[PDB]
């Protein structure tokens, strides 16, 4: 087989999450992603159906890959002597979230909605999957921007989803809850909603409510732009500082602020000017 099957481009980009570049597979002209992942930088490992030592990003990406296309498939991956290599799919043209949301500023609630409803069907299919992301951020979310359909990446900092507490977190800490903040303790559901709603606020104001833990722990939201009641009030409820008084996932998307999204195709056509 080997690497032999990709013409490699252009570096996409690189951070935390290693090297990503764009590329081309060979075999059929296939758009695809190419993810470089150091073995000294990987701290959480996992373990494939046939007892093979790799990264948990591995194990988390094959659970939810499949039909659905909320979150970017992995298509396949490769051992290196010092690291591995994940081919993803490429979606062409795409921006991620962060980009974005840097040019365009503060977005229409009808945009937000579209966002955050799709956000939440990709947050859905990966608990479903028995995942749990821990790194929901608008830098871990592209945009398709011919069919108007957002994709989850980077689960580099996820884990398999549980109902018992954890101890352990190496996601964004402005996106982190106040219970993590406090005590190093939080539910996976509960603190997937702070974060969403953390997502929420930057999408409807053009940056994160809080920057310093002081803020996380005190929980007070003031809104700098022009936000409808109804959405300030969804803000709200995700960001309660007490994890039982946050939403589940179907409370939020039955919530007045939710109703009447637009698809993802009428999306494009009306905001992405595509
Ligand atoms: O298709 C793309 C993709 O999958 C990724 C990606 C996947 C997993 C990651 O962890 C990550 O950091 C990036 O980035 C991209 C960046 C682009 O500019 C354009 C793309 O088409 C992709």
């Amino acid at each position: 087989p080997l690497e032999s099957q990709y013409q490699v481009g252009p570096l996409l980009g690189s951070g935390g999450f290693g090297s990503v570049y764009s590329g081309i597979r060979v075999s059929d002209n296939l758009p695809v992603a190419i993810k470089h992942v150091e073995k000294d930088r990987i701290s959480d490992w996992g373990e494939l159906p046939n007892g093979t030592r790799v990264p948990m990003e591995v194990v988390l990406l094959k659970k939810v890959s499949s039909g659905f296309s909320g979150v970017i498939r992995l298509l396949d991956w490769f051992e290196r002597p010092d690291s591995f290599v994940l081919i993803l799919e490429r979606p062409e043209p795409v921006q991620d979230l962060f980009d974005f949301i840097t040019e365009r500023g503060a977005l229409q609630e009808e945009l937000a909605r579209s966002f955050f409803w799709q956000v939440l069907e990709a947050v859905r299919h990966c608990h479903n999957c028995g995942v749990l992301h821990r790194d929901i951020k608008d830098e871990n979310i592209l945009i398709d921007l011919n069919r108007g359909e957002l994709k989850l990446i980077d689960f580099g900092s996820g884990a398999l989803l549980k109902d018992t507490v954890y101890t352990d977190f190496d996601g964004t800490r402005v996106y982190s809850p106040p219970e993590w903040i406090r005590y190093h303790r939080y539910h996976g559901r509960s603190a997937a909603v702070w974060s969403l709603g953390i997502l929420l606020y930057d999408m409807v104001c053009g940056d994160i409510p809080f920057e310093h833990d002081e803020e996380i722990i005190r929980g007070q939201v003031f809104f700098r732009q022009r936000v409808s009641s109804e959405c300030q009030h969804l803000i709200r409820w995700c960001l309660a500082l007490r994890p039982s008084d946050r939403p589940t996932f179907e409370e939020i998307q039955n919530h007045p602020w939710m109703q009447d999204v637009l698809l993802p195709q009428e999306t494009a056509e009306i905001h992405l000017h595509s």
